[PDB]
């Protein structure tokens, strides 16, 4: 749905930014949702990277050891976005702790390390198709995925269905409950996101989130919100501007969201 006022409030935001904002919002104390553009397609940037954790968090449902199977990659591997997997090049990273470096720093070399692990990029694809995600398409390895052009599909999901796989997977029954519960644990411990929902959120809230950002000045931010009274709030924010070289408006996430906050 989307209140009279929030529209309003939501249109002028985007063109005084100069750019196409793309909104979901599912309460789910009460199922109601918000919706801006909900179902057309943004570019992910790195929010995909919960996509890829979740399909990790999946495989190891029938391979219990996965978690902490010991990664022992190479400088080769490394990217130039990739401070945790640079960190410990020395002696080697568990998935466990792959997973952790690419939601909670978006460590690059993490994401590739566990798309090599998975099988591959259409791996994470039909992850996404087996929790009946239809729109999430990873085409590109990190870090590649980040052109985010006018147009593309390649590498684009839209908010409405990254909204409802992150209702499935975090607060739903998409994955066994260890497994969700770590998903949560590692969105928490996210340490990309004060300047975007964070900061629009309530400060005794919990936010748990992925962040993304990329040419196009685009400025994303995927979010579970854990509220003082009542159930979790799922929210995804996507924002792409107009010229390649756009700056980065993570203060326009933030204010999306004390727009859709207020409404709750
Ligand atoms: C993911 O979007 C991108 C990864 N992940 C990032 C992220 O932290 O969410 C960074 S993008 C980098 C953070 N930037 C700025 N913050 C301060 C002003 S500019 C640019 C990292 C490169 C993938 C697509 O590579």
């Amino acid at each position: 749905a989307l209140p009279a006022s929030v529209d309003k409030q939501l249109a002028e935001l985007e063109r005084n930014a100069n750019g196409r904002l793309g909104v979901a919002m599912i309460n789910t104390g009460n199922g109601t949702k918000i919706l801006y553009r909900a179902a057309q397609r943004f570019p992910f940037c790195s929010t995909f990277k919960f996509m890829l954790a979740a399909a990790v968090l999946d495989q190891s449902q029938s391979q219990p050891n996965l978690l902490n199977k010991h990664i022992n990659y190479h400088e080769s591997d490394l990217l130039s976005y990739a401070p945790i997997t640079r960190k410990n090049l020395a002696h080697g990273m568990t998935v466990s702790e792959l997973c952790a470096a690419t939601i909670q720093y978006s460590d690059n070399t993490a994401a590739n390390l566990l798309i090599k692990e998975l099988g591959g990029l259409a791996a994470v694809n039909q992850f996404a198709r087996s929790i009946g995600d239809q729109m999430f398409r990873l085409d590109r390895w990190e870090p590649d995925l980040n052109t985010a052009r006018p147009n593309d599909p390649r590498d684009t999901t839209t908010p409405a269905a990254m909204a409802a796989s992150m209702n499935k997977l975090v607060l739903g029954d998409a994955l066994r409950p260890a497994q969700r519960s770590q998903l949560a644990v590692w969105l928490k411990g996210n340490t990309t996101g004060d300047a975007t929902i964070r900061a629009g959120a309530p400060t005794d809230w919990i936010v748990g989130d992925k962040t993304g950002s990329g040419d196009y000045g685009t400025t994303n931010d995927i979010a579970v919100l854990w509220p003082t009274k009542g159930a979790p709030i799922v929210l995804v924010v996507y924002f792409t501007q107009r010229e390649k070289d756009a700056k980065p408006r993570r203060d326009v996430l933030a204010s999306v969201t004390k727009i859709i906050l207020s409404q709750i």
